[PDB]
């Protein structure tokens, strides 16, 4: 019934494409508590436009919001421009900045198009290292968590060699991982998760049979965070520890170890989480459908789904 | 009902241990006609213990044995003993002869005792390294093979650091392990498969900007292996070609690219296929079951969908 406990930023994202629309008709489908927990960020005139559209003006009014990604011309539903690209951006980075000063505790971010933003002149590669920028931190100070058909898995390493993950690796990284992570577990709901931590090396290192790494990396990290009182288990071989499925967080060491477990039981419904400081930023899982902006097709579902995630109950 | 359309053998595993037993028990199963396709190795000894036990004797004058692991002393049950290992290797030795002379088209070998094995002094880790040494082979040319939920997966690494399979990751290994493992797939009864090979790196280093190692390793393979007329897609993101599942066979450059999904999907129904000149060898996929030998209480499940997996009809 009731899925927004929390305060939330709802960026609109390209005001060209459907994140307007849809965020007119999520926010429509909630009750007026659940509204006013809820601060949109985005260009007004493309609000308007949606809500013209939609036939939804009597909503507005009840709607808390801040002018971010102003646009210098009326909106042109379908169009990629530069400045729809500028404004994704601008809106993006108001609202995460309100999680960072903390006037919200996280952040939905509606569809963006990636060729808009590139035409602008303004370096694009996902959510993650938008974060990083907006908040001052190196890319590697952001941990990417995938949520999916019960599982929960943050990265270690993301989008680099194999090679480079392993050079990278410490113990101080895991750990800095499984805190984000767990901050972040209470916010989806779990405030006392238990926590499977997954080895380098196969068998987790089998000892030391397969490779020093899990000696070395993963078996201190797991000793400091048990002494500080979590519960925690492994290094286990990450095959073993996940066909169990008793825990509520699997620490990845590498990209392709969460992301298969993921994209394999979840192809449709999972959601992507940049963690940084203080602030979770979650995408809806779809594009910005271009070809159906300001034409009454595209449902609030994903987003709905998103909100619901993010805004669940201690 | 027929599950068994070509000639096998089966080795009894640890004379001592659940082997000879779940032998007895998957061979009751089958028809007349299938069990003259099964022949055994192993020490006769044991057959007659588990058939006293099992109520089988009617069972033994209709069965093709060749006795393999002799004893010296009466079988011991439930019991860890230098002999019985030898045995085990013996058996399995012996199995693997016949498949190599082609007396049979594939082996399966019953569970062994790990501390048997060494403690009569015999190197062993695992099959793949058995049956090297038998065969005359470098250890690198032989795979292993998992196949559950419909997922058949070759490894051009397996039970090594992460650095240490990267280190001898090459063209040529990738080669080997297909032309293996596409061999192995007509007895599995796929003649003409369609192939994915897995990237190195995510998202297959997406190009070059994540790594080198694909652009080196997995890229020229897959050309080498077209020219030569196998339908082959790849180097991909091991987790978006997976979620695809259009494919007979996936080749994982790690471990635990491969042993992830299977371990997912199929908890208990995974089979292990270690690959070697023209010699496919499967494990049943547990223990020798120390505890309960002799005590007539051990399922056959296992080893009879293992019969079924390599004696498949096409
Ligand atoms: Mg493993
Ligand atoms: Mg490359
Ligand atoms: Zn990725
Ligand atoms: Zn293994």
């Amino acid at each position: 019934m009731t899925i927004v406990h929390r305060r939330l930023a709802l960026a609109i994202g390209d005001p060209h494409g459907i994140g307007p629309e849809i965020a007119l008709k999520a926010l429509q489908q909630l009750s007026a508590t659940e509204r006013s927990l809820i601060k949109v960020y985005g260009p007004w005139s493309a609000l308007e436009q949606a809500a013209q559209i939609c036939q939804m003006e009597s909503l507005l009014q009840d709607l808390i919001h801040e002018e971010a990604g102003s646009l210098a011309q009326p909106v042109q539903c379908g169009e990629i421009t530069p400045q729809a690209g500028l404004s994704t951006v601008q809106s993006a980075t108001a609202a995460i900045r309100a999680c960072e000063s903390g006037e919200v505790d996280a952040v939905i971010a509606c569809p963006h198009h990636e060729t808009a933003i590139h035409r602008a002149g303004i370096a694009f590669s996902g959510y993650p290292s938008l974060l990083a920028n907006v908040l001052g931190m190196n890319e590697d100070e952001v941990f990417l968590m995938l949520v999916g058909a019960g599982l929960r898995i943050v990265h270690v390493t993301l989008h680099e060699s194999v090679r480079s993950a392993l050079e990278r690796l410490s113990p101080q990284l895991v750990i800095n991982a499984v805190d984000a992570a767990v901050q972040t577990c209470t916010l989806l709901g779990v405030p006392k998760p238990q926590v499977a931590v997954f080895g380098i090396n196969p068998h987790a290192s089998e000892g030391q049979l397969f490779g020093l790494e899990d000696s070395q990396i993963t078996v201190p990290a797991v000793e400091t965070l048990r002494k500080r009182g979590l519960t925690v288990d492994g290094p286990m071989g990450a095959d073993m520890v996940l066909a169990q499925r008793k825990h509520d967080l699997y620490v990845a060491m590498l990209h392709d170890q969460g992301h298969i477990p993921i994209k394999l039981l979840a192809p449709n419904g999972a959601s992507a989480l940049s963690i940084g400081g203080r602030v979770v930023l979650s995408s809806v899982g779809h594009g910005s459908a271009m070809d159906i902006a300001g034409r009454g097709v595209a449902d609030a579902t994903a987003l709905l789904r998103t909100i619901a995630l993010l805004g669940a109950q201690p």
